[PDB]
């Protein structure tokens, strides 16, 4: 199904096909392709192969800086692009395959190209969904018979983040200054952050809009679904608990968040849903959903520090944990009029299972640094060291493939 | 006194003195546009580019070309300040080159009263602060207690949230009674319904102008080269729905279903005469926090609201920006102090601006508090919360001899829930 070439321990199979922004030495211009293989596909290239309904007018959103106008065309635009692109890949429509010219001018390396953001992020929200990582956080903080807040069952909890240090994989991440209160009986003191952390997220992009004061109900939530990138929510934690309350993390997270740059569609993901958690209390109505819309994605974090010459796996978990799914959290956001638009970047909040291994965040694999996590060669860490990179790796198992989220990568740079 | 070929009243927001910068476009002309204030006019910055001759717009005046404020604000301080001059000049009572071509002022003015204004900028990111401590202690009394009520961090930082940008409107935007979750009854579930206690808050902002690359804090001694200018904002609030939400990650669907901005952007030079000395801050801030440099400023703020049925708008609070605990330049520098991004065209809000005189408070949560006194509406009429059909009007001014520099209006009126 590929006259392409894909290794199996490619993250980039025919029934991958995620969408990125790229440039190479040649053409520094950021512009829109496919992954497959190790191959990029240049879609600016190849724009006038869509040649079906939905897109035959609009190939012009091929040939932009960033996924938005894409994003922004909806479903119908999105089946129709993927059902070309596997057309073409398999040679059903052959002019890929057969127009040598066309053909050498289209495909890339990966190992030669530079990724970008795959759009421009209007506004970012970081939503709160993983039971056992809110529950942690709870036991850590509040106490056990206080780990969860009496809302936090009935709606899916988030906040707005910050858009503009959204930042692709590979970024690196300056340790933040700040304010922090590490004795309640004293002031305050400014200085560097000592309690650096990581947060094991997803996100998706959202698609066409909702107009200001018209909802999206939930049974069109899924319509307005891109689909998915993996995400680190950097956590600055001292700072975040003096800042706080009441009015949410702020500082403690807006000076870095990274994601991976290869979207991938839902449709590549619907192979892999799972009925969705067992919610008690049943939600209101306005939440309620029957279409499974819950993913079997194993998610993995390594550390590896300066002088370590092996990276460690400090977390295994599943995207498939979480309480509420992405229908939910879009249908809150908008329950009250607020407008979505394309390229909004929704996060899952940071997963953890209920096993110690699948922890998603430092703060909880070290328990407020009070556990060593061993990460290998006589090494141990609480909270993140400078020179330290965290890399984040998801897949999907299929059948004979696996549908990867390639890298979302960054080392700490000492503050300055 | 200063004055300009175009006639000005004693009384109006845009003398000479102002020259604010908005985005407009008009029955004749759909492209939004760059204009300056000026009287009853509108001067388009697009028609008279060509007159920015100097050193540093010479080579970018497109910026004057553009749908929005963005890229002339982050040309910064010294494009501002030779724009401001340049305009000074040409629209001078005493100066030929625009004043006297007849053909040129055909092209370039139009009026105020025939023009559609557009939001000023693509904002990016919008920050709102909780920089009044009166408001601040307000709140926390009455979603949380006296006890605490302004919180162990308050006076060491400068509190505030990410706001939702998408939902920030121009004024004269219809905004709509949210629906959503709320918990009205503490022994029960949560319902779904429309909004009970909505309910505004009057605030200004700012807009950022060069921003500061990723990974590198603004000094609080340079904090004043990045702001670019002011509008009025009403941050428009779902009360029910916020306390329900907002433990542990703060407010969130109580603020997003709308915000609105003023359209006129007032440019700090302008209001440099209005600066005052800072209030005195105790405990003193850590020395990344510590400025002396005036940056307070004595801006009178008036919020009226007239119901469907009223002739008279009834003024309801009479406030000041020169109320506010923690300064712009505070705000910009804790922003930034973690490496966080600013960029040209953020927003950045004041929080709601209540003095201690119960007259100044600036949300009708705290005026009627919580709904336990009546608001004077007019006669007979009170409110405790916002009812459909109601109008709500911030304005602001600096009061200078024989002229103000204003802000026009930042207005919406209730649309009914779904
Ligand atoms: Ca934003
Ligand atoms: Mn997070
Ligand atoms: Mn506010
Ligand atoms: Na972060
Ligand atoms: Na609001
Ligand atoms: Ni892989
Ligand atoms: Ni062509
Ligand atoms: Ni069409
Ligand atoms: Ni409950
Ligand atoms: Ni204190
Ligand atoms: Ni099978
Ligand atoms: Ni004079
Ligand atoms: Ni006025
Ligand atoms: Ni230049
Ligand atoms: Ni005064």
């Amino acid at each position: 199904m590929s006259f392409i070439p894909v290794a199996e321990d490619s993250d980039f199979p025919i029934q991958n096909l995620p969408y990125g922004v790229f440039s190479t030495q040649s053409n520094p211009k950021p512009r829109i392709g496919v992954a497959i293989g190790d191959q990029i596909l240049d879609l600016s290239v190849i724009k006038h192969l869509f040649t079906g309904p939905a897109l035959s007018k609009h190939q012009h959103v091929f040939d932009e800086t960033t996924l938005n106008n894409f994003m922004g065309l909806g479903q119908a635009a999105w089946k129709e692009a993927r059902a070309s692109l596997q057309n073409l890949l398999s040679a059903s429509q052959a002019r890929l395959r057969d127009d040598k010219e066309l053909r050498q001018r289209a495909f890339t390396s990966q190992a030669s190209a530079t990724m970008h953001l795959p759009a421009t992020i209007g506004d970012y929200t970081d939503f709160y969904s993983s039971r056992q990582h809110a529950t942690n956080v709870g036991i850590m903080f509040r106490g056990k018979e206080n780990a969860l807040l009496p809302n936090w069952l009935h709606l899916p909890v988030g906040y707005h983040g910050r858009a503009s240090s959204i930042v692709v994989s590979g970024t690196p991440i300056r340790r933040p200054m700040g304010q922090m209160r590490p004795d309640n009986s004293k002031p305050p003191v400014y200085g560097a952050c000592r309690l650096l952390d990581m947060e094991l997220e997803m996100a998706f992009f959202v698609g066409p809009g909702n107009r200001f004061g018209e909802p999206i109900p939930i049974s069109k939530a899924h319509e307005h679904i891109f689909g998915m990138v993996l995400m680190n929510d950097w956590s600055a934690r001292d700072i975040q608990q003096w800042e706080y309350v009441p009015l949410g993390p702020f500082l403690g997270k807006s000076f870095g968040t990274t994601i991976s740059p290869w979207v991938v569609p839902m449709d590549a993901l619907m192979p892999f849903v799972v009925p969705n958690p067992k919610q008690d209390p049943k939600p209101l109505p306005y939440l309620c959903h029957s279409q499974p819309y819950t993913f079997d994605i194993n998610l993995s974090v390594s550390l590896k520090g300066e002088g370590m010459s092996q990276a460690a796996t400090i977390c295994r978990s599943n995207f498939k944990h979480m309480y509420w799914t992405m229908l939910q959290q879009l249908t809150h956001h908008s329950v009250n009029g607020c407008n979505l638009r394309p390229g909004d970047l929704l996060a899952s909040g940071t997963i953890s299972g209920s096993d110690p291994e699948s922890f998603g965040s430092m703060l909880e694999l070290s328990w407020k640094g009070t556990k060593a996590i061993d990460v290998g060669q006589g090494q141990t860490r609480t909270f993140l060291l400078d020179g330290d990179e965290v890399i984040i790796t998801g897949h999907c198992q299929g059948d004979g493939y696996r549908v990867g989220f390639g890298q979302c990568a960054g080392k700490v740079l000492p503050a300055l």
